[PDB]
């Protein structure tokens, strides 16, 4: 059997919710399949190009301003409006599937469960409300308030801090390989949930676990 | 008016072509390299921000492994080697040598700063005829710190003992100008097809299509 954390942390964006509305959104908006992912692995890098330049900006407002930058590479050119519009589908996620079920057995188990974002409190909070997630969680955290974003040391030690949780009882669930690698090197345990169209970070980046979903998580550790 | 230009080469000096088209050709889609090259950019950027230098190349091999899958291909080791192996190969953008010969007539020193290793930007810039119009090549590698760290541009600074207000950075992407910007840098886009300027303070202080057009409006 596998040893019980004391603590999850959950990303969100990626691993919780679903984010067909908002990449429909994106895709039908600049008219190709492929504008989504470039966009958010731009967001993404443009996150850790503002920490690493000695900044920190909301990290919807980079959202927005990659936006731009992607509609222009897509031949389009959008409204303030507009774009504001597209970008709205981001609170407005379902669930995937899985998590409710998965969410509910592992509070069973007496877990504490915790959400870690970069997106800010206001919005993570709609976008719980909103996929009937919210009430899972013993706390929800936006990693604005120590403007520092995953992957960095200082986003996952704040929640550990907070929640008065060692590293090594923490356990980080996440589909995107650079929070299992930023939540690794913070000493944290690690879980991949293999979504579609993630992998794992091959350099040094292996899990603790893996499986297919939130669900199937919650069946490995209390198996 | 600067007395030192330090050069981007992967994105300003040189045309990607081949390396995009083998890339896009093995996962068969023109959509393939720009999310490949983005991906390499924030892995490398996680890498440093959680407290490791790897190789650029390595990293690069790597993301082009999550990659391919993502487009329902398994390429074998042999392949993605000889894929990868269009980087060391290189034409230089059209433009940019005549660019660089008005620039180095002007007596600006010039320099050259990338990501990639040692060894291969040497043979990058041997291969498109461009090592001779530099002063001095700088890898990052030497300092174990990727751009758009401080510390990049910063060794740079400091090797050529040239301040950074007398110093110019040419990029042709927005998240290089806005390192050199913080850096303290005068800074130039160069507007390659595919590149944008970043919204949030990035606009550098000279904007053109092309280097030689950057060397021309410099010289004017």
């Amino acid at each position: 059997k596998v040893k019980k954390p004391e603590l999850l942390i959950f990303d969100v964006n990626e691993t919780l919710l679903d984010m067909g509305p908002l990449e429909n959104a994106i895709n039908e908006s600049l008219n190709s399949e492929h504008a989504f992912s470039l966009w958010f692995r731009t967001l993404l890098h443009y996150s850790l190009t503002e920490t690493l330049t000695g900044n920190y900006v909301d990290f919807g407002t980079i959202g927005k301003a990659t936006l731009k930058m992607t509609m222009r590479k897509f031949g389009k050119n959008l409204s303030e409006d507009r774009l504001d519009a597209i970008l709205g589908n981001i609170k407005k996620l379902p669930a995937h599937e899985d998590v409710k079920e998965g969410l509910k057995m592992l509070k069973e188990a007496q877990i504490k469960l915790v959400a870690l974002s970069n997106s800010n409190g206001k919005l993570l909070n709609a976008q719980l409300q909103f996929a009937g997630l919210a009430d899972y969680f013993d706390a929800i955290f936006s990693v604005e308030a120590v403007g520092r974003y995953k992957p960095e040391l200082a986003s996952y030690r704040a929640v550990l801090e907070t929640m008065k949780v060692p590293a090594e009882n923490t356990m980080m669930v996440a589909a995107a390989g650079w929070d299992i690698l930023g939540a690794k090197r913070a000493g944290l345990r690690t879980a991949f949930v293999a979504r579609e169209g993630h992998a794992i970070y091959p350099l040094d980046g292996t899990p603790e676990l893996e499986a297919k979903t939130v669900l199937e998580v919650a069946r490995t550790l209390l198996k």
